[PDB]
């Protein structure tokens, strides 16, 4: 068939669109993407298609697309078209065309680590639709086609909420209006897990360096062990942690503690080395340096965790 | 075509579903997601398709699926649509049509793991049909049509019973009345392999910790290599095995083996460090010490390991 | 079409069956799959097609696959139905049909890794046929249209036979005969390989931790390097053998073999520790343990090595 | 239908070309390929199409792809043929073509890695078209067809420039013309995240084997715990480093890096033995030894920095 | 429709075949196998088509015209295919050509790895139909190669054919196959800086152990057993990149002989050790044989490898 035409003569078409989430899975960190399975709803006014709903004894009456003209709506920020499956197609007396249909894709949408793993996100859903030469067609938002099923779950994460931005984004591109529509999912992350996967690691391993302070100073090698097998540790789990990010330039909030944890080591290494030094001549010195070593560094490591779990917290 | 039109011009019409498993592969404990590959049988009446069994010399005859009316039936909880190979259409002479598919799918269901690697979860497959506007339509159990293959095998899991809750739930789907059955395949886990995986390098890795008190006091450094390296030997298996889950929020019953015997290393240190600190002065309480620690630490160790696997076998 | 009527309007229609392995790949030990690519000919009599051979002064002719009723043949212990490229279909006077295609197709079939890596493995393929309303339909083989090519390889492995079990399973399914063939494909695994990827290493750390019974007993940090690192080097080497199969629940050869040498590492370590506890106080009994185990272990170790390689082998 | 017969009989059809990048995402280093989603826009002369604007009260009128003859256009860098929907096509009273379609490929384009991680690349995307018998059709770039969206991201690279070579290549290719236009995509990686991945732990392992020389000489287990542990520490660091890429012949200037720090390192250790070895006999000597070298070695290396940083930035 | 009649009543038609590679890539040492886009030129004479060029080239849809079926044997799935052009001449020679990508399965030798030269191979096959035998040939103005075609890892010698097809029978019918064979040999020098390196350099470190004091046991205990664990993972780290070949590789001997030297340091040390109370001349003597004779049999010992594999 051919776009509905305009009674106004320059009237816009409008389309109103909703979106409700059946399926959500497949949520990649370093890839960027999710996997979403939803309906897509769509619903616009074609008289053409009208009749009488008392000379014609049906009170709907149903299409296939092949028969009607239907809007070519398009997604932007995936992968590969989408997988559509047509579920219903509903034409009113007056030619209020409401169609239906579930579909499955790959939306790529970027995620801010800043604040990773105490990280909130937003992924962006976009809408598109390209005018025709006999009718400009706009898109818009019917607040009653939108919504989530509720065993809708990300493992890792908390849903807060799915949302669209009711007025689109017309914009000219290659010489044809187009009409983009933004639906939001706002999601935040569950960082307990990394509590246990990563923080405590370093947390122990930052008090196993600190048990060097209270070893007799005579015994070299056994504080050597502790201070280098402490920091080998310290640098392995800092480059698995970053090993499960995207190549982001900035730094996470993980960063920050594991920097400030490798700070504490190495400078407990700085010590035991400075000990080490001292202890032949001025070993009052030496012994000085440990028994301060030994008050400062839990004390500091106490109040840096103090000062972090609560500004992420 | 369109749905087959009521006789009694308010009913509504039942499709009796069953589904025969027929291959059950690619359990991944990560995605939470399987792959199925069964039998997808539905019937239902439409007269428009009954006929005379004498006048027509067939007994049943059969139909092509472009022929005839056939229910839209789709998978909720699957990440695309199936893929599904038709197998036989059959109606009947008073119109009942017997349609059988063979279908695959990846199907996705959360799995629990509080319990693990003890856990028995229920795999669910919901079946859903979405109402006309001619007709409502509702799904129902054949349970003589339920079952699955002997042959059906989880290469880690005891496959329990394959069965389906029989009374479907009926809800309210933008705008329209939709149809869903539960059917629920209950697994239990093996939990031998992780005992050989984890249980054994922990439980050998805090023997190993404990050996140290039996060493000379004087000769530091065996001890140091000792407590050190089984304390970096507990953290690496643990990562290493909370590697193997999703980021799931709760602990695992593999968590607290872990956690407690990382407990005992670490407690384990501390008494090293204890009886190296008091070893120059007063011998008598280092020696004390590990006489006391000799057999605090393995019996509670025994007895954990008791209350453990009492409890999760 | 329809099915072929049957002469005894009692008579099973026969299909002869055949497959020809062009390629194998891909044997997956954790997924316990492979991939096919071979020959599937079928055989059988359609008495509509039959032709006067004089009269038509053709031999055979020859129909596509839309012009003739062909049996729908699916594959059992298969993930995806096949990908099939018709290749030739023959009809001969009589009305015999001889249908040819070239088909691939991941087949998943279980491995019995208990005798691992020395083990031997029969692949199945099951082909099945449901019966129609007209006519009940078996299956058979044709033994002439079974083999492989010659270049047909599974790297890592030796391919033994291809053959099939010509008595079909012939059963009830959801009220309609099934017949099913079973194709076999035994093979047997390559140890070599793993001799130099797993064997060594853990003979030569149990060798490693050997050298310790004759280093200085007043040198205990040597020795306590040598037990520790050989111990932790048994383990690390265990989970890296075992992350290669499935999570299966029993235990392979190669599992007995790396338990029995992490026996002999940790009975060594058991030995430091008691020579180190007896070294001060009675060094006679240290002497004696050090002097009578670097006899026997290496002579226990020589014995175990000779059973284990003159069973497996 | 058939090409578009020349005016002049012997005129070559020019088809007008352009890309609109939409997302750009999955660039691999190893594969050396990554995922495109964009428009594509070509535009030509068909005489055939011409028509009345007046007679004919339409504008423009669209055709469906089945209607009129289309150029076969194909990717040359790809690796499988694009998935293209084809999204409008319009007519002008003159005969113009303006066909637009959506695509995804995965396109195959070598990276020059020698001043990695420091490197600029250019993406190629080659079009081409083969000649018909009827008539010969040769390439062109319209410029304001080409472009890329703004949220246009490589989530870890600077996106420069998206621009077209004009002039197109000609030649022969089985005895028919091709004609093949380069789209070129300028990037350059983001480098920080190296800086936190494999340059840190290089560095630091440089200190702590520079922590050696202020280890007293006596106590000669602990210096050899430092310079080997920072050994294998170094050797790790560049295995690890290099796994991230693909097996390129050639050294990048990461591997400069590296190697220069292995240099540093394993001249550590060889301080160290010379040290050890000259203690007993000649302490005066050793003595300089490390006087000296704690001077020269921070210097070189500060140095080294200065010259490798100021260059590669 | 069927295919072309023969004019002699019992001859053979010959396909002339030709394939000009455009892409190769994903060459996957453990799957043995690499992927390929390519030309595939097909060219046949099919009089049913002839045609007065005077009262009339002309060209077909694949599903106007009868078009031989060619499979590839060496390969995962059939190719996916889009046909190009069809052109016929006024005799009836059909010349067909089609752009391909395929996935091809090809055994490797890694024997000589990683200084391996490999075939690789792709076997063209067609099945003779009841009417008419088929039998391929080669058009060598069809067969070549993109100059923008590479393996990012590899130094690619020459593509080409065997022109005598193999015939055989299969199934009772008549079966012709060709062999294009596309050599190539690896760059090595990515292994040298991967494996060797870490090798040769971790043999050096376990000889710096027999300079060391004897009396700081701890110490060489500390070299010997580190280094012997390095030979040990770079080892099994090595062969983790290979599939699960029965044999060996020459990488795989340098990487046992430095593990030969590498526990000999060990035996050397403990040896060393046993008789440092006891008989301390022998001790020191063996020390310096050691020093001696461990780099001289190792650099004689490369040189003969590294001249013998290159
Ligand atoms: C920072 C630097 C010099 C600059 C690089 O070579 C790195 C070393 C690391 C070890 C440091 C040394 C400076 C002197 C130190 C602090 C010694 C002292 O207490 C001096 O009394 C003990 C450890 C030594
Ligand atoms: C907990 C803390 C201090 C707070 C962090 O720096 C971590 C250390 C770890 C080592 C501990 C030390 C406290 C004092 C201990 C228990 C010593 C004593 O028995 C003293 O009698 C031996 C080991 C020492
Ligand atoms: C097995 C056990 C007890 C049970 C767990 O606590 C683990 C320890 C590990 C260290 C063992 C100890 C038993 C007594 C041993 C063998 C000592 C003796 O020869 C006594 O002469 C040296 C090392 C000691
Ligand atoms: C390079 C070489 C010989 C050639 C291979 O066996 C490797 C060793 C490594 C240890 C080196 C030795 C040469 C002599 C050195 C430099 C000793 C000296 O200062 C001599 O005064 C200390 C460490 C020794
Ligand atoms: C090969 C064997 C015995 C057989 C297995 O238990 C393995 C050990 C490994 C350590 C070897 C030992 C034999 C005796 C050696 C060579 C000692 C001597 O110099 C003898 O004087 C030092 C290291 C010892
Ligand atoms: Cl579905
Ligand atoms: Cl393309």
């Amino acid at each position: 068939m051919v776009s509905p035409p305009p009674p106004i003569a320059d009237e816009p078409l409008t389309v109103n669109t909703g979106i409700y989430l059946i399926e959500c899975y497949s949520l990649d960190d370093k890839a960027e993407t999710f996997k979403v399975n939803a309906f897509l709803s769509l619903s616009w006014k074609d008289r053409r298609l009208a009749f009488d709903p008392v000379r014609s004894g049906v009170r709907v009456k149903t299409y296939e697309p092949e028969a009607i003209w239907i809007p070519e709506i398009r997604f932007v920020n995936v992968e590969n078209a989408r997988d559509a499956d047509v579920v219903d197609i509903s034409v009113s007396p007056d030619g209020t065309v409401q169609y239906l249909e579930r579909f499955s894709a790959r939306v790529l949408s970027p995620l801010d680590f800043r604040r990773y793993p105490f990280d909130s996100q937003t992924l962006h859903i976009y809408l598109i639709v390209r005018s025709v030469d006999t009718r400009n067609i706009v898109l818009a938002v019917d607040l009653e086609k939108v919504g989530k099923n509720d065993d809708v779950f990300l493992t890792g994460w908390d849903i807060e909420s799915f949302t669209a931005v009711v007025k689109p984004a017309n914009f000219a591109l290659e010489d044809r209006l187009e009409s983009k529509l933004d639906y939001q999912l706002r999601i935040s992350r569950q960082y307990g897990y990394f509590v246990i996967q990563t923080y405590l690691p370093c947390i122990m391993t930052v008090i196993l360096s600190q048990v060097s302070f209270w070893l007799n100073r005579e015994s070299v090698p056994a504080r050597t062990v502790f201070v280098v097998t402490t920091v080998l540790t310290m640098t392995t789990l800092s480059i698995s942690a970053r090993n499960s990010l995207p190549k982001v330039a900035y730094a996470t909030a993980m960063d920050w503690f594991i920097a400030v944890c490798y700070a504490f080591v190495f400078s407990a290494l700085i010590e035991f080395a400075t000990v080490n030094y001292f202890t032949k001549s001025q070993p009052a010195r030496a012994a000085k340096i440990d028994r301060l070593s030994r008050i400062a560094f839990p004390l500091l490591f106490g109040i840096f965790n103090l000062v972090y779990w609560a500004t992420y917290l």
